[PDB]
Parts: C-alpha cells; sequence; structure tokens
C-alpha cells in the first residue's frame, strides 16, 4: 500500500498505543512499509494529530513494560545485556515521547557562599556585547 | 469490559495503591485490558487524578521492595546483574511516579569567579 | 494483625530507626505485612509523625552501614557485585530519606563570556507568552 | 561530479529523509562523493535548508530504528555489546540532528535554602 | 549505657576526630551503641555541633585512606573491584560529611545564544 | 619539509576536511611532521584561517563516520571495545570542534517550590563582597 | 615522635609537596602517624599554612603523575583495573585540593523557548515565603 | 639546577609546546627537577604567564594524539582497555589545560513551566 489509507493509519495508531514499534507494526500484514507512514503523516494533518496522541499513550504502554523486561529477564550474562539495553533504549524513548512526564526530575536547592545568601554584583557593560 | 466504569477503576486503584502493578491488576478475570484502563484515563479527569495518588502510594511500596531486591540478590555473576537492572528500572520509574519525592536531589552553592560575588554585566 | 496496634507501630518505628528494611522487619514474628503497615501509615496521624522520624533515623544508621558492606566485602566477582549493588541502593535512598543532609553537593563558580562578567541582554517581549 | 547542482541536491534529500545515510547515498553512481557534497552546503544556503529538514526526517527514521536494534539483538555478549554501541551512538546523533526534539528533558525544581526561599544578595 | 552523659559523648567525637568510625567507637566497652548516640545527637544540640566538628575531622582523614586504597590494591579481578567500591563509598560518604570542602567542584562559563549575550525577555 | 608550505598546508586541509586525522595526515609520504605543522600554524594566518574552516569540516566527516565505526564492528568482545573507544573519542571531539553544532542538549523545564513559582526574596548585602 | 617538631612539619610539606600523599610519608623513618600530624595541624597556624601550600603544590605533582600511571600501565586486566582506579581516585581527588584550577570546567549555551529569547513572567507573591 | 634561570625555563616551555610532558623535560641532562621547576613558577608570574601558553599548545599536541591511541590500539581486552584509561586520562586533562577549549559543551534551552514563560515571584 502506498495510497493513504485512514483505516490502515487508524489501526497503526492503535497498535503504537498499545506499546508496539513503528518498524514492528510495519512487517504486519497488509501493512504500509515505514517510509510510507513516514510519507502519509508528512501529507495528512488528521494522521499526524492521532498519530502525535498515540505516541502519548505508547509512551505509557513502554513504561509499564520496562517493569516486565527487567523482571522477566532470563538469568544468563547475555540475556540480561539484552535486556538492559532493551530497558536503556525505551527510557531513554519514553523522555522523548512525553518530556514533561518522563524527563528526569531533580530538585535543586539553590544557596551561595559558604550557605549564606546568593552573591550578585552587577556592573555595567564593560564591552559591546549588545 | 471496556465501558468505563467507576468502583472498577475504584477497585483498579485501591489495588495498585497496595502496591500491585496494572498487568497484574488487568490480569485478573473481569479487568479491563491496558488500552482500555488507558482509554478510561484519557477521558476521565476524576479517574486520572484517583490512579495519581495510587500511582504515588505504589511508588511507596516500590521504594522498600528496592531494599529487598539488592540485600537478597542471589551471588551469581548474571542473577546480580538481574538485580542490578531489576533495581535501576525502579529507580528511575519512581523519579516519575513521585517527582518531588523520588526525583534527584542537589544543592548548588553558587559563587562567581575566584569565589567571589558572581559578577553580572546588563544592557 | 490488621487493626492498628500502636505498641507494634513503636516497635516498627525503632527497628526502622536502626537502619533496618519495612519488608524485613515485617518478617519478623507478629509483625503486620507491609500493606497493613501501609493502611496504618494512611489513617493515623501519630503513626505518620513518629515513622518519619524514624526514617530520618533511618538513614542516619544505613550511612554508617554502608562503610560496612563495602570494606567487608567477600572478594569473589559476584560478592562484590551485590556489595556495590546494596551499597548504591543505599546511597540512592538517603538522599530520599533526607535530600538537605545526603543528596548531591557542587559548588559551582558562575562566570560569563571569556572568564569575564556574565553578559545579559534584556528585550521586550516579541511574543505573547504572558 | 562537483559542480553545485540542484534536483541533485534535492534528490540526495529526499533521499536522508527516507531514512538513508549520506555515505549510501554518495556510494550511488553519479552521486558526488561527501566533500562535494560538504562542499555545496557550505556555499549555498538554499541547500543548508533542505538538507536540514532531511536531516530532522532521518533522524525520525532512525529514532524507530533504535527500537529495532535493541529488541532483535543476538543473545550473545560481543553482539550485544555491538548492538548496545550501535544504539547508543544513534542516541548520541539524533539529540544533534534535532535537538529540540531528541536533546535531554529535565525538569529543574528550583528552591532556597531548607526549602525555603532562594535567597539573593545584591550590590 | 543509655543515659546522656558529657564527656562520654565528648570522647566519642575525640575518638571519630582520630579517624575512627562510630560502629568501632561503639564496640568499645561502656559505649553506647549507635542507637543510643543517635538519640543523644537528636535531643541534645551541643553534641550535634561537637560531633558536627569531629566528623569534618574523620572526613579529612578518610581523604588520605582513599589513597592508599587506591594505591595498595592487590591486582586481582576482584580485590580492585572491591577497593574501587570502598573507594567509591568514600567518595560519596566525604561530600556529605564536608560539603565545602568535599563536594563536587564545576565552573560554568554562562553565554547566550550563538556565544553572543544571554538574551531574556520579560513581561 | 621544514619551511612553510602553502601547496602541502592546502592538502593538509583538504585531508583534514575529509575526516582523517592530523597524525595519520603527517605519516603521508611528503609531509611534515605535527611539530611543525603547529609550527606553521602559529607563524602564518593563511593557514590558521583554512586550517579553521578544515576543522569544521573535519569534524561533519566525523559524525557521519561514527555510525559506520559501530555498525561495522566485527561482533569480537575486544574488537568491540575498540570500536566504542573510537566512537567516544570523536563524540567528545565533535563537541570541541564545534560546539554549536556539536555540543550537548538539554532542554530545562525551570519550576518553583511544589511545581509553583520560582520564590526569590532579595535582601541588602550582608557582608563587604563588592 | 608526638610532641610537635617544626624540621619534622617541614619534611613532611617537603614530600607532600612533591606528590606523595600524607600515608605513604607516614610510613617512612622517623615521621609520626598521620593522627599526630592532624593533631599538629589543629594547633599550630605556622604548619597549618605551609601545608596549604604543599596540598597546592601536591595537586600539580599529581597531575603530572595521572599521564604516567596510564601509560605505563601493565597491559593485563586486573593491573589496568587498579591503574584506572589510581587515575580515577586521583582526579576526584585533585578538583578538591584545588577546585578552581582541577575542578569541571563547562560553557553552557543558555537559550529560550525554541531557541530565541529566555521567557521570563514575575507575579507578586502568592504565598507567604518570606 | 636549582637557580631559577630564564631561557632555561623558555627552553622548558618550547618543549612543552612541542608536545612534550614535564616529566621527560625534566628527564633530560641539566634540566631541572619537577620540584625545581614548580618553585620556580610559584615564585615568577613572567614564568607562569609563558608555562602557561606552553601547556595550551601541549594540550593541541595532546588532542590529536587521542586519535591515535584510540584507532591504534591492539585488539585485545587488557590493551584495549588501556588504550581508554590513556585517552580518559588525556580528555579530563584537556579541560584543565585549556577550559575554554576543551571543556564540556552544553546548550540548555531553558523554559518554564508546561513549556511556557519562567514563572517568578519575588519579595
Amino acid at each position: 500500500p502506498s495510497d493513504y489509507m485512514p483505516e490502515v493509519a487508524d489501526d497503526i495508531c492503535s497498535l503504537l498505543s498499545s506499546g508496539e514499534s513503528l518498524l514492528k507494526v510495519c512487517k504486519r500484514p497488509g501493512m504500509p512499509d515505514k517510509s510510507t507512514v513516514f510519507a502519509w503523516l508528512a501529507k495528512h494533518e488528521d494522521f499526524r494529530d492521532k498519530y502525535a496522541k498515540a505516541t502519548e499513550a505508547r509512551a505509557d504502554s513502554i513504561f509499564e513494560e520496562i517493569f516486565e523486561i527487567a523482571d522477566n529477564a532470563i538469568p544468563d550474562a547475555a540475556e540480561v545485556a539484552k535486556a538492559r539495553l532493551r530497558v536503556d533504549t525505551r527510557k531513554w524513548a519514553l523522555a522523548r515521547m512525553n518530556p514533561r512526564k518522563y524527563g528526569d526530575k531533580v530538585t535543586n536547592e539553590l544557596v551561595g557562599k559558604d550557605g549564606g545568601a546568593i552573591q550578585i554584583e552587577t556592573s555595567p557593560m564593560s564591552t559591546l556585547f549588545g
């Protein structure tokens, strides 16, 4: 399939939503190749909008999946290394799929010299940087 | 079972709140599948909230789990590597489940050049 | 035991204070299961307050323990890897139990372009972000 | 083939935009070598732009590739190490190809001493 | 021995101040157990302070210890891994015992877009 | 060759531009040693300017090369470790050759206490830090 | 030796200045034990001042030493691991001995939303944080 | 040879400036030992400066060395580990020899809650 087919695009969104990766989806019977999916995306705003929603749902599904990949790892050195790689790749991807939810979280307690106030001295410009 | 139904959603929460993961909750008979749970959440703000607090309770349970996974690890190379992966995955997840509580903690002492005041020039 | 029992809650606080983990405490004779402890926490402010104090003390105990875990590690590859995991898990946990005391510590010397003053240029808003 | 020629440059872009890397594009018959592609870009701002969007499309393709590399890795020590290197290299590259999209994501909660207000003294 | 007693607390400090850890101090005859030492500290601000300076002295001793642990490590895989764990644990601990002295050190050169001035818009 | 030779300097710039390292270039027939190249740089602004341009081009070439080094790694433990080292060294170098293009990229969402506004309290100086 | 001896303290400063560690120095013939050195430090400002100077010099010596430890490492797995540990320990220590010289170095290019200006909105306090 | 002497110090600089390390420079006949070189620097500001530029030239040489160490590493486990240590040590050192040039490079896009403006309240 090369021509845009909304029924197929809808199915793609559903599968992605459930956690499946695009390349894996594109290997299913009657699915377009990844290049074609990207081509559809580029020219159909209805697909793009639903695909963005599916990406959010996809991330929520993957967040649950990482526990299973780790917990069910076959206790063999190479198998554990692969499980680790699969989990690390997902962790990285999740932060990009939904940065607000899955990005890193840090609380910075900001203090100044010797634990006192932050000391700031302002001066007029000394070079032409405007 | 696909139709959004309170009490059932209320059930799932109490389940997660007791430390149970979403997968296990959904593998129970009469329980909606993962996708259905998400669909619900997405279209109901009330469920989003109650689920959120269950998620914070789940985090508190996982926090204690990591000590046990580490301390009880089998002293075999692959098993220790697996335990480390299980712990690392939980640590990462906890920060997302309750960022204010389980996020990273840094104290930054901010000083200026040579430990003097921070020098700023403005236009 | 399912019903809240202050004598038992007090004992829990004492054991945690000494460095023992909750799941380990809950395996002792006559202790409630972890779910029950969390249930007690949720509905009894007297327990919650004493449990928070116990968590602070727990962290101070663990801070001493990490030296022992490392120093006494059996010099076998797997045993050292486990000791490392036990220590790393505690280090991570300590920062969350008492962020002010056990969080990361950084001193940032802040300077500007070419080691001079930090150069700032202010402008009126160019888009509607208010 | 060294002379800057639109349509050919337009071709390369569509090629990269479909996920193909620069090396492969340049190994095709009638295709300028790497150096020539760069020379072009450097002296033509129009090509720099179209190439930039092709680069963002290429990033989107690589983003999906990393899942497959990880999930389909052969369960052998050296092969898993190789797969990890392939993935790590792509992750690093993606942030440079589209920094706004694939860069690191952090939420910093900024507070002052003891969780009070941030204290500043100015001269 | 549970009753808070100066001179005994004064003793512990001088002990820690000479590089000795709390465990060893508490394993001595007539010495309060760990819990008792903490109880004391918690309810006495004077002890909290003297203990704090002993802790800074202890840090200075540990700082020199890490060189010896590294340099004298037995050239065997597991022993080197153990030495690395001993050193890493001490490095992490030192930053907490004296954050101003043993915390991380960074110099950040702050510049704006393209190395120009930092651009800010305010409402 | 010790005396500055523009034809040779031009060749050096071309080879570097294509991704080759300086020490490797300096092993080619009739090339000056690295010390000599640095000596030429120090005293000839025409060379320095063209060398800086070549460094930018060099980085763009290396950015493509890292994919090949990883993808074509011989699946042997030591060979993969070497490929990793070669890639890591290039990643580090690229950020210094063109910091704007190849430096790290972070988006920091800045918030204040409890996810509200960042709370700032200003006070008059309490010590003489001016 | 327990009593403070300036001649011995001077020697200590010289040895440290050259890169030697304190515990190693204290094993030399006729040297005080480390506890004694710290005791001397505590009560003699002349020693403390010269010891601080020696620490700066010590760091400069170690900075050169790390190259040698790495370059001369015996090509055996355990020996390389030990060399790495020796180098890593020194790197960490150097930043604390002279933070200005040997601390981490970062250049942060600060930009705002979508690569434009940093957008700041100020508001009156909404809670009592003063 | 302990007495501070220009031309000799000038010599050392040209030596370092050509990529040679301080150890090798000091192992040459008629060359002051390490300690003497430092003593000099400490008490002479002129030498501190000339040495500083030699140090920046030395950094530029080491920068090219790291490519060769990596690319020419012997494909044996311990040798690759050694090469990695040699490279890592040089990378770390370079940032200290010329921080503006070889320090870390980050671009931070600073935004506020939910990608809106950065919200500040002042007292």
